[PDB]
C-alpha cells in the first residue's frame, strides 16, 4: 500500500515471486485453509494483537495471512538468523504487514527485529497475544518488558525446546500468561518434527554440499521425534546410520528400527577428557546431526577425533549443540557458500587451500534444514499452523487479561489442545492426500466404547 | 515323582522343549535379568498365579521366572491354536500344572481354564492372575467372584483385555487392581508393532508359501498392531493400503508411505452390498485385520474379494471376520491344519478344482501365533520383564488384605512407572550390545532431568 | 500297482496334491505352458533324467514336463530339500521318483542312481534335466555311453552351468545344454528375489530369532549375495557384506551396506592373526552365498560371536567349513537340521552352555533345507525357462545328427531374449500388471520392433 | 587475463567454483587416482579434445583430469539448463575454452558446439571426441565430415549417445570408432541408477519444495534411469506406479514392489482420448519420464492429469513429454526459472488463483540438471573415469593414421574390458572405506579366475 514502511526485508522486490508460492503453498495445506475458510465469516481473532515469532518462511506466511484473515493484527520476526525465505518477507510486507526478517541476520539484527515487533512508534504495542518458535520472544517480554504482559491472553509455543522453557517458567511460579502447548499435538509432534525432517534433512544436506549419502556412515544424536525423522532421511537414502541416545526407550526404538547404537564416548561415559572419546568410532563418521534439544552434545573433542571432510550439522533448536565456540577461536574458517564452511583443523591464522584436514559445517551450527534450504513442506507445516490458529482462538477468545485474579489463577497453565480437534485436524490432512477414513457403524463403536465422530483414543494413547 | 497334574499333547516333546527354553533364555536378558536380581530375594513366595496367555517357549521362561522368584502357578493358553506342545511338555515335566495343546476345541479350552481355577474339584486358593485377553479375568467375576476377595491384583497383557477391565472398573464391577502392562512402551510400542512386523509375512509363509512381493494388500486398522502387520507386509514389497476409522491413525499411514482407502464407497458402512467398493476388494490378494473391533471383514466384503485372496486375522479375537457367515455358507476345505481353502461356489459341495474359493489363516484366529510361533523371543523378553515388574508390584501391596474402605482406595488401572519401563528397556538395548550416553550433570540439568531418568514427561509419546 | 518310486510316506500325496493344486494357481507362465503345447505334444517320445529339489513347485514343472508327453525319471539335487507330500503326489500320481527329507550321502547318489536305472539296466533316456551338476557328472563319468542318446542338457543353476562350461573349454561335454540359469527371468528372479523371499524364511523357521537390530555378515553380494542382503535388511538387520569383486563390492555400497573383510586389510593368508576378530565379534549372523569353497572358514568360525547363527545358501555346503566342526566341537541337535556346535570341545558338552554355534541344514542350502525354498510364483518364471529348454534341445535332436553337423550345434547356450520376454509377460500378468504397446513410431524411434526383443544382447537389466 | 577464448555467464563466480572444484577432487577418487597414475606418462599429450557434456563441477574434474594427462580441449555443454555457471566460470578462469552457460537458447546451444569446432572462424584441428547424447558427433558428421578424418575416436557417455552411433555403424556412416562408455557396470550401473536416485527427488524439491510421501507418482519406463528414479521417489514415502513397454523390466518392477499400470486402457495407445486411463491418471500426483523414447507423456496423458500434478523428466531429450501440444494451447506463469505452471484452462492469459494447472520442471529438460545439480561428484567419479580410461585407449589406438584394412577391423562401438572396469570399481569402494576380500589362490582356480581378476564372464549382468 501507499506510505506503509513499517517493515525491514532483504529486498521489497521479491513479493511478486512470494506472492506465486504462497499460491501454490495454499493449495498444500488444506487444514490451514479450511480453518481460514470455517472462520472467516464469524472472524474470531478481531481484536487480537498477535506477536508472532517464527521461521518467515513461505508456510509462516499462509499462517500469517489466515490470522489476519480471521481479524487479527500482526507484528512478526523470525525465530532464527538463517531460516527466512526472502520472498516470503517480502510477499507479507508487501501485503501491509508488519515483519521484520531477512536470511542471514547478525545477533543483534535478530535481538531488533523483534524488539521491533515488541515497539511501535518507540513505545509498547498494546499486544494481546503471543505466538512463539523456541521461546525467544517470550523470554524477552518476561525479561525486558514484563508490563505488557498485564495485557498479553496467552502464549501459542510451536517447539519442544520453548515448551520446556514454558514448563520450567511454569514450575518456578515466573509464567506470567496462560499458554497452549502446541507442539505436543499429534498432528504437530509426529508430523511436524518427525515427518519434517525426514523430508528436508537430506534436502538441506544436498543443496549445501551436494554429497553423495549412500553408502557413507552418519551419526545421530538422539532419537526422539527429531531424531526419528532424521535417521530415516538418511537411511533411506543408503547411508549406514549409528544412533546416539541417553534415554534406552528411545535407544531401544532405534535398535528395533535397524540402526546400530553406539556412544562417542567409551561404555557412554563422558568424563570430559580426550581418552574417552571413541576415536576409533568417530574416525570413520562421515556426517553428524545433533537433534537433540540439549547442550555440547557434539563437543570439542568429538570433533577433534572426527573423521577428515565429514559434515557437522545441527537439526535442534539452538546452535549451541555443537560446540562451534571451541572452533571459532582454534581453527580457520573458509567459507564455501553463504551457510556452508569448512573448518580447518591445521590451526587458526590462516589456512592451505589445498588443506585435507577440515570439516564442513553447515548453516554455522543453526537449524540446518531451515539454514540450508527452505524447512519443513507445506503440507506438513499444515498441521503445525492448523493446530496454532486453533491455538490463537482459544486463548485469545478465553481472554485471561480480563479476568479476575482469582479466575486467572485457575487458567494459569501450559495446556494442549483437545484431542478431537487433533483429530479434525488429520482429518483434513488425509483428505489431502485423496484418503478415505471409514466411518463406525454404531455397534462398532459401541463395541470399543467410543463416539462415531470421536475421539477414538484415550488420552493416553501414543500412537 | 508322579506330577499328574497337568494335560498336554505330548509329555514326549519336553527335551526339546527343554532345548529351545534354553536358547530362549539367551534372547531374554531383561527377563532373566529380573530372575537373577531378585532370585535371592524371592518376591513372589506366597503367590499363587491363575496364568491365562499363549502357552508359547517364550511364555515358558515366564513361568519358570514367576516360579524362580517363589511363586507357585497353574497355566492354561488364551487361544486355542497359539499354544507351543514342546513348551507346554517342558512345563509340565517341570511339575508344573499347564493344561494346554495347539487345537483346542472351544469346549477344551474353557476346561482347560478352569483345571487352573480348580486343584483335585475345589477352588485354588489364588492371590494372583495373569491374563491376556482378559477370559480368565470374565470367569473369575462371572463364575467364581468368591475366590477374587482373595486375589491381590491382575496384570493384563493386551489391549483387548484392558479395555475390558477399563469397562468394568467404570461399571463398578472390577474387584481387585490390575496393572496394564500393555501400555509400557517396552511392551506396546515394542510388542504390538515391532512383533508383528516379525510374525506376520512369518505365519502368512508358513501357511501358505505364497510369494508376496507384487501383490496387493489390504490392512484393516492403523493402531500398534496395523502399523507393525504393514511393515510386515511392505517389507516384503507388498503394494499396502490401509483402512482406518481413525483420522490421526490414518494421517500416519499416509506419511508413511500407504494409500488410505475404505472398504466401502465414501467410507460410509450401510450393510449393503452397494456400499462395498467392489472395484478395490476385487484386486486385493491378502487382507488382515488389526483392530480389536468386530466384523471389519464383513460379509459383503469377503463376497467382493479376489478369487484365491488370502484372509487372515491378528487381533486378538476371531469375530473381526465373519467367519460365522463363511461357515453357514460356504464349503471349507482344509489344505493342512490351521489353512483352509473356503469354497464360494455353494454350502454342500466343492469341486477340487474350484478357483473361486479364499484361503482362510487360522480360523480367523490371531494368525501370527495359530499358523507360526508368535513374537520372537528377544520382542517378548520387554512385555514378560514387564509382566514380573507388575506381579511384584500387586502382590507385595497385598490389595485383598485391606479393610473395604481402604480396597476403594486403591481399586484402579494402573501403569508401571517410566522408571521401570526405562530399566527393560536398558537391558533390551544391552542385548543388541547397544551403548546408552550418560548425560553430564550439566546436560541432565540443561533439559531438567535426573542423570538416571526418566528422561521424560508422562505425556511423552515417544 | 505301481511301485518304481521310493519316499518317505505315500499317505501324504493327498495334501501334496492339494498344495500342487494351489501352486498351479501361483505359476501361470508354467501353466500357460501346458495350456500352449498341450495339443502338440512337443516332448512326447522324451525320457527326461531329473535332478533337482523335490518341491510342490518342481512337482508342477514335473506334471508339466509330462502333459507335453514326456516320460520322466526324478530324483532330488539336495538331501534337505525334499518336501515330501510333493514326492508322495508325484510318487501317487504314478511317475518315478526317488526323494525324500533327510537322505544320508549314500541314498542320495542311490536316488540318482534309481532315475539312472530301470529295472537293473540303463534306462533309454534322451534328456536331461540337472540342477547343480551332480546328475551331468554321474552320466559323464559313470555312464558315458547313455550320453550317445541323450540331445541335451538343461541346467539349473549357476553351480551347475560353470561345471558345464569347464567340460565344454575341456572338450570332455558329450551333449549341448542349455543354460537356463542366465534367462533374465531366472538369475535375476529366482536367484535373486527367491533368496530374498525364503532366507528369512528359513531363518525363522529354524531358530524364531529375532533379526531386527542383529549384525548380519553376507559373503558375497552376487544374485543369491544380493537378495539375501536384502531378505535380511528389510527385517531390520545391520548387514555387511563381503566380496571378492570390486563391481559386486560396488553395488553393496550403493544400495547402503558396509562392505567389510573377515581377514584384516583383505589378505586370508590362512592364520588366526588374518581374521578381524573384532568384526567377527560382533557378528550374530553369517550367510554363505558365493558358489565358492571354504568362505565361512575354521578361523572365521573360532572368531564369531558367540552364539551366532550360520547358514549356507549357495548350492554346496562345502562354503562352511563343517568338516573342522564335526571334528572339534559337539554338536547338539535342537530339532531337525537346528544344531547347537559347542565351542567347548568335542568331550560332551554342557546342555547349559553358552559358548556355541547354531547351524541350520548343517550347511547345506538353508532356504531349502529349514523352510520351502522359492514360492511357487517364483519358481514359475525358472520353470517356464526349464520346458522351453527341454522343447528346444529335444526337437534338435542332437543325438540323431550326423557327426559332421554335430559340432556347430555342441554348445552350452542361454535362451534366446524373445523367449525370456515371453516368460517375463505372464509373470507380469499374474501380478495383474498392464504392459504398454508400442506404437510404431516408438519402435522405429529407439529402433525395436513393436513385438520385441526390447533390448540388444548386452543388455544387463 | 588477456585469454577471451570462452563464453559464461559470469567469469566472477570462478573462485567459488574453485572452491567447490576443490571439495569434488576429494569426493572422485577413482578419476584422482588416474591423475596421479598417469601424470609422470603424459598419456594424453597431443590430444585435442572435443567435449560436450553437462558443464558441472564434476564435469570440471573430468576436464582438469585430461588436461592435466597433457590434453588440449574445448568443451560445451549438452543441454542448455544442465551447466553449473560457477563451474563454467572456474573452467574458463583456467584458461580452457568453454562455452556453456545455465539457461542457454537453442540458438545459443548450436553456436556454444560451433564455438569448440572452430577456432578462429577456421576448424580446430581435433583428435578426439567427448559427447554426451551425440548432438556434437551429429554435427560433426553432417556439417565438418572433413574433421573426423583425423579424428581417432568418441567417447560416448549416455545410452542415447550409443544407440545413435550404433546406428550410424549398422548403416555405414559412423567415421570413426566409439568406445560405449554408458555400458560400463561403473557407469550404467551407478550413474544411471544411483544417480537418480540421488538427484531425482533433489530436483523436485528445489523446484517445488513438494512434500513427497503419501503421494501418487507414475515413472515411465523402468530401465536404469527408471530403476533409480522410482526408488528415489519411493524412499521419501511416495506411492509409485510403474509403466514399461519390456515385459522383463515390467517383472522386475513387480517383484521389487511396484504396481505395473498402463496409460493406456489394455496397454493400447491408439491416439485417441478414449484410450486414456483417465481414471489412473486423475489419481497421479507426480510424472517422470524416464524411457528415451519420444512422446510417452503424450497430450491426452497431460489433459487426464490430475489438477496440479507435476510433470517433468529425466530422460535425455525433452521429446518424451508432449511440451510443444502445452506452447500451443495453454498458458504458461513461471513460477521462478525452470519452475512453470502451465494452466489448462486456455492459450492466452490465466487467473493467478486458477487451480486447474500443472506444474512442469526445467520445461521438460533433464530435470535432475535443470533444477538441482545432477548427480554427485562421487557417483560422476566412476562415469568419468571410464571415460578417462576410455580416451586414453583411443587416442593411443591413432585410428585415423592406421592402414585402410586395420581401419576396418577396428571400426566398431566398444565397450571398456572389464578388468579396467573392475579397476575403476575397487577406487569407488575404497573411497567408500570398504574392504575388498582378495580370494586365496586354492579359491581362484576353483571358481576358475585370476587372483587379480577379471572376476566375471563377459556374459555376467550383475
Ligand atoms: N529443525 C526443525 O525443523 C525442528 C522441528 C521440530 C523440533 N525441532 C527442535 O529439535 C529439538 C528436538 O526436538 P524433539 O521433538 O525431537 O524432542 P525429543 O525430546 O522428542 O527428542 C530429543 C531426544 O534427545 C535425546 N538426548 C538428549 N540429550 C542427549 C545426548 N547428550 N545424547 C544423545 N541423545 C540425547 C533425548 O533422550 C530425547 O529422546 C528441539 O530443540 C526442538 O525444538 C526442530
Ligand atoms: N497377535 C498379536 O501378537 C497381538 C499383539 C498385540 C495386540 N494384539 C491385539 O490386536 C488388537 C489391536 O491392538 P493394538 O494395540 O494395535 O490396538 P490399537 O487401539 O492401537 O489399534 C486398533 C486400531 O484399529 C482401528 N480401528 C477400529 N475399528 C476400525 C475399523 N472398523 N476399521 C478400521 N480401523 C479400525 C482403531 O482406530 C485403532 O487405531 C487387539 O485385539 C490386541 O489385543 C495382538
Ligand atoms: N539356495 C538357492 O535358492 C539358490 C538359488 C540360486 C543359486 N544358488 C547358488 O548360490 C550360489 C551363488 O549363485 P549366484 O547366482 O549368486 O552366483 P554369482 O556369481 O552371481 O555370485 C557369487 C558371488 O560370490 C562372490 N565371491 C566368490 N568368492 C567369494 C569370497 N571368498 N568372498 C566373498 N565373495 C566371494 C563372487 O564375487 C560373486 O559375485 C551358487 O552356488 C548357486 O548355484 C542357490
Ligand atoms: N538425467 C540423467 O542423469 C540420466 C542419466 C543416464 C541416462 N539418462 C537418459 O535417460 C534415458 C534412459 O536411459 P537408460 O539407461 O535408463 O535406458 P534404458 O534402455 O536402460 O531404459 C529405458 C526404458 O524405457 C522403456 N520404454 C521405452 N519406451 C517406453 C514407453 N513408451 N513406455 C514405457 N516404457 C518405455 C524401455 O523398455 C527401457 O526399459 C536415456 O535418454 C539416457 O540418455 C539420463
Ligand atoms: N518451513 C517451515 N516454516 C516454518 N516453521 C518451520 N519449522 C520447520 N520448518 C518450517
Ligand atoms: N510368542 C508369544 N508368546 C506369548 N504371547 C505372545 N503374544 C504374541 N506372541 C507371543
Ligand atoms: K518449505
Ligand atoms: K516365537
Ligand atoms: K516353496
Ligand atoms: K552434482
Amino acid at each position: 500500500p501507499a506510505g506503509f514502511t513499517d517493515y525491514k526485508v532483504a529486498d521489497i522486490t521479491l513479493a511478486a515471486w512470494g506472492r506465486r508460492e504462497l499460491i501454490i503453498a495454499e493449495s498444500e495445506m488444506p487444514a490451514l485453509m479450511g480453518l481460514r475458510r470455517k472462520y472467516a465469516g464469524q472472524q474470531p481473532l478481531k481484536g487480537a494483537k498477535i506477536l508472532g515469532c517464527i521461521h518467515m518462511t513461505i508456510q509462516t506466511g499462509v499462517l500469517i495471512e489466515t490470522l489476519v484473515a480471521l481479524g487479527a493484527e500482526v507484528r512478526w520476526s523470525s525465530c532464527n538468523i538463517f531460516s527466512t525465505q526472502d520472498q516470503a518477507a517480502a510477499a507479507i510486507a508487501a501485503a501491509g504487514i508488519p515483519v521484520f526478517a531477512w536470511k542471514g541476520e547478525t545477533e543483534e539484527e535478530y535481538e531488533w527485529c523483534i524488539e521491533q515487533t515488541i515497539l511501535k512508534d518507540g513505545q509498547p504495542w498494546d499486544a494481546n497475544m503471543v505466538l512463539d518458535d523456541g521461546g525467544d520472544l517470550t523470554e524477552i517480554l518476561h525479561k525486558k518488558y514484563p508490563q505488557m504482559l498485564e495485557r498479553i491472553h496467552g502464549i501459542t509455543e510451536e517447539t519442544t525446546t520453548g515448551v520446556h522453557r514454558l514448563l520450567d517458567m511454569l514450575k518456578n511460579g515466573t509464567l506470567k500468561v496462560p499458554a497452549i502447548n502446541v507442539n505436543d499435538s499429534v498432528t504437530k509432534s509426529k508430523n511436524d518434527n518427525k515427518y519434517g525432517c525426514r523430508h528436508s534433512l537430506n534436502d538441506a544436506i544436498k543443496r549445501g554440499t551436494d554429497h553423495l549419502l549412500s553408502g557413507k556412515q552418519a551419526l545421530v544424536i538422539g532419537y526422539g521425534d527429531v531424531g526419528k525423522g532424521s535417521s530415516q532421511s538418511l537411511r533411506q537414502e543408503g547411508m549406514i546410520v549409528k544412533v546416539a541416545e541417553v534415554d534406552p526407550i528411545c535407544a531401544m526404538q532405534a535398535c528395533m528400527d535397524g540402526f546400530e547404537v553406539v556412544s562417542p564416548y567409551k561404555n557412554g561415559i563422558n568424563d570430559g577428557t580426550e581418552a574417552s572419546i571413541d576415536a576409533a568410532l568417530l574416525g570413520k563418521i562421515d556426517l553428524i546431526v545433533t537433534t537433540t534439544g540439549n547442550v555440547n552434545v557434539c563437543d570439542a573433542n568429538m570433533l577433534k577425533a572426527l573423521k577428515k571432510r565429514a559434515v557437522v550439522c545441527n537439526i535442534g533448536h539452538f546452535d549451541n549443540e555443537i560446540d562451534t565456540a571451541f572452533m571459532r577461536k582454534n581453527w580457520a574458517w573458509e567459507e564455501v557458500k553463504p551457510q556452508v564452511h569448512k573448518i580447518h583443523r591445521t590451526g587458526k591464522d590462516g589456512f592451505d587451500a589445498h588443506n585435507d584436514d577440515y570439516l564442513i559445517l553447515l548453516a554455522e551450527g543453526r537449524l540446518v534444514n531451515l539454514g540450508n534450504a527452505t524447512g519443513h513442506p507445506s503440507r506438513i507445516m499444515d498441521g503445525s499452523f492448523a493446530n496454532q490458529v486453533l491455538a490463537q482462538i482459544h486463548l485469545f477468545e478465553q481472554k485471561y487479561a480480563d479476568l479476575p485474579a482469582a479466575e486467572k489463577a485457575k487458567r494459569l497453565s501450559v495446556e494442549v489442545l483437545p484431542k478431537k480437534l487433533d483429530e479434525e485436524v488429520a482429518l483434513e490432512m488425509v483428505k489431502g492426500f485423496g484418503g478415505v477414513v471409514t466411518q463406525l457403524t454404531p455397534k462398532q463403536a459401541e463395541y470399543i466404547g467410543v463416539s462415531v465422530e470421536g475421539p477414538f483414543k484415550p488420552d493416553t494413547y501414543r500412537y
